[PDB]
């Protein structure tokens, strides 16, 4: 039973945790608020930023390229939503990355200049696959708990996918068919788990 399914498996009980973090539990439950939601995409945009850097690299290389859908890309998206959730672009030179990102930019940039293929997928995997399949309902809560507008959750809507079931069930299947030895598949896994650890400890410092 193939990557995709040995991906969820593994990484089932992580993303079990992440869903109750203090910070994310308490966003998604109303107790907080835009300004927090905003701390959040600040954040994002800093990892995703790195993040698209280690993935034009990889791409460039050659590996994983139909798996590497410049259409997912996030960064300038975000840098959009978060030009309207501060109402201008001041942002860019006040945030500043918590120790937390830090570290995972860190790993981002690592996996960039190794041109560490099979890293970057488990990376790719754990952020776009996340917001593909359920990222919707953050943005249902965002709306709903704290009145964000939707042109101000541009990150979450996949501009240029129609069918994004279909499109999960594509993106498994280019997991599925990734030519990997038995190292680079234990290597992929690893990283899988310590995407969500650095991504726990993200919002571990955004709970601070
Ligand atoms: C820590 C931040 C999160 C990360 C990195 C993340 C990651 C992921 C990943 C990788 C998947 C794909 C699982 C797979 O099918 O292989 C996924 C799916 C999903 N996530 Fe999250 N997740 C996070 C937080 C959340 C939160 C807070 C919720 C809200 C309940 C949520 C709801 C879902 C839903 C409904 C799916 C679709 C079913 C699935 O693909 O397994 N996630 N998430």
């Amino acid at each position: 039973a193939g990557l995709a399914v040995e991906l969820k498996q593994s990484t089932a009980q992580a993303h079990e945790k992440a869903e109750h973090s203090t910070f994310m539990s308490d966003l998604l439950k109303g107790r907080l608020g835009v300004a927090e939601f905003t701390r959040l995409q600040e954040q994002a945009w800093l990892f995703y930023t790195a993040l698209e850097q280690a993935v034009d690299a990889v791409r460039a290389s050659g590996f994983a390229e139909s798996l590497l859908d410049p259409a997912l890309n996030r960064a300038e998206v975000l840098a959009r939503d978060l030009d309207k959730l501060n109402g201008s672009s001041e942002w860019r030179s006040r945030i500043t990355a918590s120790p937390a990102v830090i570290d995972y930019v860190n790993r981002l940039e690592e996996i960039r200049d190794n041109v560490d293929g099979p890293a970057l997928v488990a990376h790719h995997y754990v952020r776009y696959l996340g917001n593909l399949s359920g990222g919707q309902v953050i943005a249902r809560m965002m709306q709903r708990h704290y009145g964000v507008d939707p042109e101000a959750l541009g990150f979450y809507h996949f501009e240029g996918i129609a069918k994004l079931k279909v499109y999960k069930d594509e993106y498994r299947e280019k997991l599925n068919n990734l030519e990997l030895s038995d190292e680079q598949r234990e290597h992929l896994l690893k990283e899988a788990t310590d995407a969500f650890v650095f991504n726990h400890q993200v919002f571990a410092d955004l709970g601070k």
